[PDB]
């Protein structure tokens, strides 16, 4: 059958993503079982360069219609992004948003 168990995937994780990205901290939770692909964690720009991409390739629509310029919004918005849950603190220490 050659049948892979593979319950998630990088799909399921987007919805994690629109999730996590009011209460996050790290992604942590969502390298470790994006799809078991980097449930071992190779590097934190590696692991960031396909987590930046997962959301651009959402809805972000990067070629703004008119082209291919330079897509600086993808880096801006995950640097932002990350650097947010880190500096929020939780807001309160904890996962009650």
């Amino acid at each position: 059958q050659r049948r892979i168990r593979r319950p998630f995937s990088v799909a399921e994780v987007e919805a994690l993503v629109q999730a996590v990205e009011k209460l996050g901290t790290g992604r942590w939770r969502d390298v470790k079982l994006c799809a078991f692909e980097d449930a071992d964690h190779r590097t934190y720009v590696d692991l960031k360069d396909k987590w930046k991409t997962l959301v651009h390739t959402a809805k972000i629509s990067p070629q703004q219609r008119r082209g291919e310029p330079v897509p600086q919004e993808l880096l801006n918005r995950v640097l932002n992004a990350h650097g947010y849950w880190t500096q929020q603190q939780m807001q309160q220490l904890q996962q009650n948003v």
